[PDB]
């Protein structure tokens, strides 16, 4: 019995995440967020009326942002240039993947969003899942404080085949581990024991490279506000094997090398 905006609300955080994961760009993300709100709250879009509010938001966000070469509701076409740098980067099956991996989302609400059956959403899963998994093993740094959480994610990336060259309880400690080797990815988290981020003695040194940052947080909402610089990449922690899985695929295929 709750209004529009309370029913969107408790969501929007977490479609930014997706959002940003998808398209690699914080900005990019945030924004195409604040178009489907402002789109709803104005009428010009109604959500199903039978969904739930979470599932047709991200409906909303499909119909007019990812629904290129599909009475139905539809905004970017084939020819806008958002739309074929989309195809590129954003392609059905990764949307499957993130829609369910770093959403978790059930593959039936994944169907819904994507306006396709099950048998379709299980195909284009399945070839997003070979695509991240054949991703080249690289070299990462882990930035992190609490000593279960650090070892939770060494056990996570060696799990996808890359190689922890170090795990870093210190802002002094990171930049020792980057001194001795530039790592391809780094996880690091939001506020170590100091409340200091821990990625500020490194942040210039891997800029400078391209190299990816993933960034570690138990309240991801905080960081997901879309009203000032924040994070593309993020994984909460407690961690949920399958969102580190799509975070790190992302963070790769985004900046790769690196």
């Amino acid at each position: 019995e709750m209004h529009l905006l309370a029913r969107l609300a408790p969501h929007l955080p977490y479609i930014r995440r997706y959002a940003r994961a998808l398209t690699g760009d914080q900005a990019t993300g945030d924004h195409y967020v604040r178009v489907a709100l402002e789109a709803l709250a104005a009428g010009e879009l109604v959500l199903d009326a039978n969904l739930s509010p979470r599932v047709a938001l991200y409906r909303v966000f499909h119909a007019i942002w990812l629904s290129s070469g599909a009475g139905h509701d539809q905004g970017l076409h084939a020819g806008d240039d958002a739309a074929q740098r989309l195809m590129r980067i954003a392609p059905r099956s990764r949307q499957a993947f993130l829609l369910t991996a770093l959403e978790g989302f059930t593959p039936t609400e994944a169907a819904q969003i994507l306006d396709c059956d099950f048998g379709e959403v299980e195909r284009l899963i399945g070839d997003a899942q070979a695509e991240i998994d054949a991703e080249l093993a690289t070299e990462v740094l882990i930035i992190e404080d609490e000593p279960v959480i650090a070892a939770d994610i060494e056990a996570l990336v060696r799990e996808l085949g890359h190689d922890v060259t170090d795990i870093a309880a210190t802002r002094g400690e990171a930049l020792e581990a980057v001194t001795r080797r530039t790592p391809g990815l780094v996880l690091a988290d939001i506020q170590l024991a100091d409340g200091s981020s821990g990625i500020d003695a490194v942040k210039d040194i891997l800029g400078r490279m391209d190299v990816p940052v993933i960034f570690i947080t138990a309240f991801p909402e905080r960081l997901l506000t879309g009203e000032r610089p924040e994070p593309t990449f993020l994984i909460t922690k407690p961690f949920q094997p399958e969102t580190v899985k799509a975070a790190i695929g992302q963070a790769l295929f985004f900046h790769p090398r690196r």
